């Protein structure tokens, strides 16, 4: 019952790690808004959660569109009365083609920033009035290990997550006046059901040599820190970045 | 039951935050070794834990004394069969007199390093054989926000906690081969039942101005991250420093 | 003559700190491309440098426009034969009005990112061919102390400089195979740009309270590290962020 | 002439990178105190510097010994009238044999800390009065890439450099009231067989071999007036082994 009587919006929750956040948050008592651009798949996640005794709705959202984001929050409040937790998990990543940064058009740069950076910003704006009204909130933004490691062939993705990482600092200051916390989780090496071109064979060989724990990650490696950050007991932690990376890097 | 069927050694646990770690860990099902330089007072904490339904023993330890440390770990294994968790909380801190660094004698410097840095090192050496044997361990070292903020008049304390901070990185690498994780918690501004001259009134005005969350801290602000780090679910996190500081600094 | 027989492009160089970079790089022997949206004002700066014995041309550039950026690099190579150094100083900051992040429109966010983040990215792309061909390059990107401190009322600016900060890491990896270094300078926000009016004494005392070094800062304080990062003295440094902040924060 | 009319103490300066710091500082106009446990070898460095037209003296110092450290600063002020710059380069490292941390005795830990951490502390104490009186100081402490990377088999060395790293922050605060700056340089630990170079290059962003010239530039920056607004920072010279 780690999240009993709390309401969480998770963007990008129709698949991958965000789906696991939604399922586990609902197992821990949260009423979950499964928010995704893919409404049928988000409905499949929410229906799976409800059929197991949890509370969940699906909400279609384009996080790059301000009125879609506002409608998503409206749907959360209409269903569950409030929003306690926002996890800004939606991102363009799995669909990326690896390419040298010279080959990234300005259009591809902008389109990825619109979801990854602007979209996180817009969602934070949309939950701000409800969290300030209740003088309570947990915002969890999502960066990536590649921000610190600067891995090749994803330079726009890396820059967009750098924007999210810095945004957390600004929002922790501005929203902390109402007790709201804002933190960043930086995952590394998490394998899900969604295939991706992110890490190659030579890329995993390098990662395992650099990691302190010599293994790949999975979703269960992230759920714990998300539960901590979303829960009442993280009340004193804000403006921090927490890396879940098997010691790929040290802090 | 966050720590069910786990055994935790907490040094410096006869008072202050370490006593709260012991009490809360035991409430979550851990068998706790209340280790401290005051054996009767550590016995008082352990007796209180057992009178509430918890599993706990007390152990006298001078963490600067390798033989004393070795007997502490032997006592833990004798009582509870293993050690799963080590919290290196013992430090010279609340007793410190503040002074400009030119006024710190070499003997003052050495005595503080013997407890804070060497003492943490010796405890990690002593639990290494049992954690490697069982291919499992959670080591939590304790630094301090003053390592990053460089507050005045405690230069030897700051340097000793910088040694702990770096030591965590070396140990994460060397012990991760057997799955053991090693992380650092960096508290700030936690008020306990023990008075201390570490922060003045003008110092708190400065801290509250710099913090994102405008309040002082207490022990409940720290227990949650210690439970996460000591628990099975932090398995993918190693070599990290987690600051609990109300946003005094950002990461 | 620390930059003798080197060619340097500086964006946003018609006024403020960028002009000082241009003037000081030229004094140290660099051929300087004074790149700015204001071609007449940039030509004035170039004329001032040349009449004092330096080598400089002006180039009009809209760093958010890929074709304008490409034309700037062509002008540099056509005039001086190569590009050795790129300083991505162009940024929207002085014109910004303080506003809480909820009041920043998506369009305002996008317009600032187009210059601050995308603009730096486009310029790095445009110099990449000439630097790779010559197996030599020094790229200096610019962040700000507000990223680490999370100053309020500039959330989009902060996020855009987080994007630049992370982008430096990606570019250091991708360009370091050809002997090109990429680093970030983070000036104290108070010296981020030349103020229009002199900082009042009361304002200086508020700033000094946060500094470890109790001294007032100015533009000469950034020139030294830029000269280091643009010169062969930094040939082994890449992917780093260097903060010039009188110890406002520590690293 | 970037260090013209300045006086620099460099500990551990009779050999290795410390000797190169001293030589290059003297070339840039500094009056150099070549300080080392090996006074004969340090005298050879000072005489080498002097015969090339620079100003230098040798001072024997055991940086773990407060009386020896005080005699070193007195010798510097006796020769040159002041101390502007202190580079705390003395460290136990090259002699170290790799061993898992379980095998490091408490005595080995203490002996290494006495030089690497306490020694830096004592030298900073000893230059404090002259630097505060003159309202001027550049202190450069030395860490290592192994602190951030957590390389195996050097745990006490790593911890001792973490102590130095944090100490710089405390001293930047306490000495910055008098216009003194305190910063840390973190060199790549590698500064070797070709196979070893290639293993090291694999981890670097910049695919170039490093040497001592790669550290002199940042030391000159941090010892000079060009860094007068920088304090409490750690500057890594590591070819992008890590990013910051
Ligand atoms: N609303 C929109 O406009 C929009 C746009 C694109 C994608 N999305 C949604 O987002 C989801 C994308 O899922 P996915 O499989 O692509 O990504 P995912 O399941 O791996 O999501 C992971 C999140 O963590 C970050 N991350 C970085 N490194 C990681 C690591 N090693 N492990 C885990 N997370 C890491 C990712 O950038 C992302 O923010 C989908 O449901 C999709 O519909 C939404
Ligand atoms: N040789 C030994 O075994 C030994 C030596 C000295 C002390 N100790 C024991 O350790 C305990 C010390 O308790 P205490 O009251 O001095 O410390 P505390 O309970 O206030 O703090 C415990 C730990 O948190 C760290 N810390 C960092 N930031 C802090 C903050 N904001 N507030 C509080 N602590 C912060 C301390 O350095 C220490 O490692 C006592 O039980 C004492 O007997 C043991």
């Amino acid at each position: 019952v780690r999240l009993a009587n709390r309401v969480a919006i998770i963007t990008g929750a129709a698949q991958g790690i965000g789906r696991i956040y939604a399922e586990r948050f609902a197992e821990e008592g949260a009423a979950v808004v499964v928010a995704d651009i893919n409404e049928p798949k988000a409905t499949e996640v929410a229906s799976s959660i409800t059929s197991l005794g949890g509370r969940a709705i699906a909400a279609a959202v384009d996080v790059s569109d301000v009125e879609s984001v506002n409608r998503m929050v409206d749907s959360a409040v209409e269903a569950f009365g409030t929003v306690d937790i926002l996890v800004n998990n939606a991102a363009i990543f799995s669909t990326l083609k690896m390419k040298p940064f010279e080959e990234i058009s300005g259009d591809e740069w902008d389109k990825l920033f619109a979801v990854n950076a602007k979209g996180t910003f817009l969602c934070c704006q949309a939950v701000s009035p409800v969290m300030r009204k209740n003088q309570y909130g947990r915002i969890i933004n999502i960066s990536s290990s590649v921000v610190v490691t600067g891995r090749p062939n994803y330079a726009h993705y890396i820059a967009s997550k750098g924007a999210v990482w810095a945004l957390t600092h600004a929002l922790a200051t501005e929203m902390g006046t109402d007790g709201i916390t804002v933190n960043t989780v930086s995952p590394h090496g998490i394998i899900t059901e969604i295939p991706r071109e992110t890490i190659s064979e030579e890329g995993w060989r390098r990662n395992l040599e650099e990691q302190a724990l010599k293994r790949k990650g999975d979703a269960s490696d992230l759920v714990g820190i998300l539960l901590y950050l979303a829960s009442d007991e993280s009340k004193f932690m804000t403006g921090q970045t927490v890396a879940l990376d098997a010691g790929l890097r040290f802090t």
